[PDB]
């Protein structure tokens, strides 16, 4: 079974998403609470379905709210095409008071459980090509999601954050989710209208603590980097809460939950600190076009888009983690 290791030997990378024997290798990492990466998923999909132009053409007239990733401001009652038309074409992006193009995220779209209903062909294309299908598919035999009683697909679409100032901002702030999930990068858009940003992208992953083999995927492989993830083991979540309670009190704090508050992005400062002061070393992961990231239930994580990303995630409930999922459901 074709695979290799990233993050200095600590992250499994599976290279063939439809290899039936994948579970054997996957499960050993997964039962220890490690995330897992599967590359090559884009090569299985119907490309034409996962274009920003197609999303604009087909659903542009819908009403939506957006989020400015730099200041968290909400842009109320805008149109879907406003987002998608500026995904790669910088001059088409909605502008702040100062007339500058904004780095934006599309909020709650599609809304509710409307994905399957709103996008049936995309739904079938994703689900027919998810890796580890017995775990990940709604009706997969190791997916307990639908098999349990009432006590246990989402898009993440946003532009990139490339500046030096941007490096301490999250596309999605540190949080955890209650079930297992797989997050697939189905499209990476390289924006035009400000010239090349390759060196900023590279300095951002380096400062994000990415390993040398991850960086060869750019230098040698010439792969298109989508997003930079930091993921932590579910067990390490309290040690991370402890750090953030303290740091927060150093600007005026309650015995509350910083991870649930989803207000923190761990920059290179706090990550060195979390490691030396709490022993906690996470996984710095660059998600390229076609990479599927498996995030264990309750494993805290944050995301920082480098370029413009179309991501689609499927939740599931594995036997290995079904106790976590139960315990996380009650606390949440
Ligand atoms: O992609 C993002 O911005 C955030 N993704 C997730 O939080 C996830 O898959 O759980
Ligand atoms: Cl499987
Ligand atoms: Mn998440």
């Amino acid at each position: 079974t074709s695979h290799s290791w990233l993050c200095d030997g600590r992250l499994l990378c599976l290279h063939d998403p439809s290899n039936k024997n994948n579970w054997k290798i996957f499960r050993e990492c997964w039962k220890q609470g490690q995330p897992v990466l599967v590359s090559g998923v884009h090569k299985k999909l119907k490309s034409e379905l996962w274009k920003p132009e197609a999303f604009s053409q087909e659903f542009g007239d819908q009403d939506v709210d957006l989020v400015n990733c730099r200041n968290c401001a909400i842009i109320s009652d805008v149109k879907v095409r406003d987002f998608w038309d500026g995904f790669e074409i910088i001059c088409k992006r909605l502008r702040s008071e100062d007339g500058q193009p904004m780095v934006l995220k599309l909020k709650d779209w599609p809304p509710g459980e409307d994905f399957r209903d709103m996008m049936p062909t995309r739904f079938e294309d994703l689900m027919e090509n998810l890796p580890l299908p017995e775990y990940t598919k709604r009706d997969g035999r190791l997916n307990l999601a639908s098999r349990l009683p009432s006590y246990f697909p989402k898009m993440y679409n946003a532009y990139g954050l490339i500046t030096a100032e941007d490096r301490r901002v999250g596309t999605t702030n540190l949080h955890l989710d209650v079930s297992d999930a797989v997050n697939v990068m189905v499209y990476v858009g390289i924006p035009i209208g400000e010239g090349a940003h390759d060196e900023e992208v590279l300095k951002t992953i380096d400062e994000g603590d990415a390993d040398e083999v991850t960086k060869q995927r750019i230098h040698d492989g010439k792969e298109k980097p989508g997003a930079l993830w930091h993921i932590y083991a579910a067990k390490d979540a309290e040690k991370i809460r402890e750090l953030l309670r303290k740091v927060g009190e150093e600007q005026g704090q309650p015995d509350h939950d910083p991870i649930h508050d989803q207000s923190w992005y761990l920059d290179q400062t706090l990550r060195k600190r979390l490691y030396e002061e709490y022993g906690v070393q996470g996984w710095a992961i660059v998600q390229f076009l076609g990479d599927a990231v498996f995030i264990p239930a309750g494993a805290p994580h944050q995301v920082h888009n480098l370029y413009s990303c179309i991501k689609v995630a499927e939740d599931f409930v594995s036997p290995e983690h079904v106790k976590h999922c139960f315990r996380l459901t009650q606390e949440f």
